[PDB]
């Protein structure tokens, strides 16, 4: 708990990503599995299966001795708080993969007067992309802001301290982009509060308005 | 006002519906024009143009003596409340045209556990269509409820004694549709309440969730 936040894979599209360290996948049930694989002879196979619940709270490990291996009798279960030092690095690897996905998949896609405002799933501090209808793009991250001109020229900035030195050509775009970012954030809280009151379908992702 | 409610053409797609009596169209400015047409020589033309504001409150009529002609000096203006008996019938013609459009264009398109719930623009009492993933359809109007079974059989319900005559197989569907209806209406009110506070682009139409 002291190293990383719980893995949350709510509302993510299913995917099976094969990497050099392990094969990590998001299931249709929103659970995340990491398959530890080892090379042998002319065909590799699975050595250990780590399955993390969609909220990151419950972890099960099994191995019966391109699809998820079936559950077996040789299965152990731990809670997030009671995760051993073994599997510690493995959980974080799965978390990194999930963040890589949450950073790209949108949560609120809002079409305003001048741009397509996209609020990403990787909350808190969720990434926010503003695609202006004129070709200009602003990409807001928690750490930095990327600004791209219509001609393909681009540059990165960092923070509020740079505002009083910003050219008007960008400042007007930014004044709007921050208004759009506020609106998406305001709606997220407003709808999320309504979502929590009803045991029903999720209310995300949402699309507001239509592109012109 | 005692005859019809004001014409409202907010958030509607542009359209030009041509008849042999008049041409009624929705502009990209959300204004609605009715062009009175008469046959002339080898090419028919417009004799009088009536322009209704997007909220139905302001009506202007002009004619200087395939799109609306530019405004002229021979123009008169009325408010909705003091609209003369002359041209009264034309306002109603445009009003019914807009309602036909508002009845079909969606406002909230919500994907729940079992159906695609569509809340239409023709508020108050907006039509609500529930398209179940298994093929069952329930169409709720202010006046009646139409139920279409998965096998193609269909019937309408006009009174409670008929609603309570439904098979339990269908009552389960109707109970679900009513919960979907409540949620869409609750969100419609909640978002509208936020929309009224924000000097920005409209917050409708919206899509909630993704088809499974």
């Amino acid at each position: 708990r002291s190293i990383t936040s719980p893995l949350v894979a709510h509302r993510l599209k299913p995917i099976r990503q094969k990497t050099k360290k392990a094969v990590v996948s998001i299931l249709d049930s929103e659970e995340v599995c990491v398959e530890l694989v080892k090379e042998y002879a002319s065909q590799e196979y699975v050595k250990e299966v780590l399955q993390i619940s969609s909220d990151g709270n419950t972890i099960t490990i099994y191995y019966p001795n391109d699809r998820p291996p079936s559950p077996t009798d040789n299965i152990s279960r731990y809670s997030f708080d009671n995760l051993p030092e073994k599997y510690w690095r493995k959980y974080q690897y799965a978390s990194r993969f999930v963040q890589l996905v949450r950073e790209k998949e949108p949560k609120i896609e809002y079409f305003d007067r001048y741009a397509k405002c996209i609020l990403m799933e990787n909350s808190p501090g969720a990434d926010f992309e503003v695609w202006f209808y004129d070709g200009v793009k602003i990409h807001k991250t928690e750490d930095f802001i990327q600004v791209i001109e219509k001609t393909g020229k681009s540059y990165t900035l960092k923070s509020e301290s740079e505002v009083n030195s910003l050219k008007e050509e960008i400042k007007m775009y930014m004044d709007h982009a921050n208004e759009g970012h506020r609106i998406c954030l305001a709606l997220e809280s407003i709808i999320s509060e309504e979502e929590r009151k009803t045991r029903s379908a999720p209310f995300f992702p949402i699309i507001i308005g239509r592109k012109p």
